[PDB]
DNA sequence: AAAAAGGGGAAGTGGG
DNA sequence: TCCCACTTCCCCTTTT
């Protein structure tokens, strides 16, 4: 199955969601969340990923945590902003 | 102050 | 069975 870094990199490269989320700076791989709007990029993962429960922000950033461990993305010190590694 | 964002141990779930 | 990649819970610390 698909994996969390994947469907958000996919998400920023298509161009779909840019209420939700966007490049703070592309060429570096910064992306940034929206307030207002995360929930309904987080929905959407949930839905995907065929969970029995509802997806949150919070729950997703919990696994997005997960990566910072592995190195995948990290979380930089601005609102709501992360950073895809050298794969991005 | 108060609310949003950030955090993480640990048990639990689904697919391989 | 076990492993992985999250997912759910629940509660606490930091930034805004």
């Amino acid at each position: 199955k698909i994996r969390l870094y994947q469907f958000l990199l996919d998400l920023l490269r298509s161009g779909d969601m840019k209420d939700s989320i966007w490049w703070v700076d592309k060429d570096k791989g910064t992306f940034q969340f929206s307030s207002k709007h995360k929930e309904a990029l987080a929905h959407r993962w949930g839905i995907q990923k065929g969970n029995r429960k509802k997806m949150t922000y919070e729950k997703m950033a919990r696994a997005l945590r997960n990566y910072g461990k592995t190195g995948e993305v990290k979380k930089v010190k601005k609102k709501l902003t992360y950073q895809f590694s050298g794969e991005v």
